[PDB]
């Protein structure tokens, strides 16, 4: 009566947390944490630029953070919501193989529309890189892969396509690693 609507209902928090990567506590302090905040659960493109600040705070153009929201939300409807940001953030954390290459093909390009092009991603590598830069947490000393992609995709564009297309990036991501070798820091080989 009344209380039932606090909290998320625990019979999802238990199909929630068969895939989670993380705990049940860390699911619940984050949504009880911004949704007193934003009671409603629904958080603007800025909330989420906001959050990823915190992941990131030695960044500043914020261009990568609205460039993620853009791409970055599964309704495309100029905000996150709370099962996109826990579900999503999730799957940040470390979800399938497949779930996070999709994920990274989507901030990969920004209008992500089918087509990629070299310009995109050097756009991109930019805004990963001045997000990257400082001393957040960036790979190795420099393990971003930007003039690689300009030798290694020129190399395969070659083909004459005239532009790069997930063809080519998801075959030879799974054909040709190193293609798609995210910046990002990996826990382990296992
Ligand atoms: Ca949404
Ligand atoms: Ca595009
Ligand atoms: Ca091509």
């Amino acid at each position: 009566m009344g209380k039932s609507n606090s909290k998320l209902k625990p019979e999802v928090v238990e199909e929630l947390t068969r895939k989670t990567y993380f705990t049940e506590k860390e699911v619940q302090q984050w949504y009880k944490g911004f949704i007193k905040d934003c009671p409603s659960g629904q958080l603007d493109a800025a909330g989420f630029q906001k959050i990823y600040k915190q992941f990131f705070p030695f960044g500043d153009p914020t261009k990568f953070a609205t460039f993620v929201f853009n791409v970055f939300d599964e309704n495309k409807d100029g905000r996150i919501e709370f099962s996109e940001f826990i579900q999503a953030l999730s799957v940040t954390s470390r979800g399938t193989l497949d779930e996070k290459l999709r994920w990274a093909f989507k901030l990969y390009d920004l209008d992500n529309d089918g087509y990629i092009t070299r310009n995109e991603m050097l756009d991109i590598v930019d805004a990963i890189y001045q997000m990257v830069g400082n001393t957040v947490e960036l790979p190795e000393e420099e393990n971003t892969p930007e003039k690689r992609v300009d030798r290694i995709f020129a190399m395969m564009d070659k083909n004459a396509d005239g532009k790069l297309t997930l063809q080519e990036f998801q075959e030879g991501s799974k054909a040709d690693p190193s293609i798609v070798q995210a910046l990002s820091l990996y826990d382990g080989l296992v």
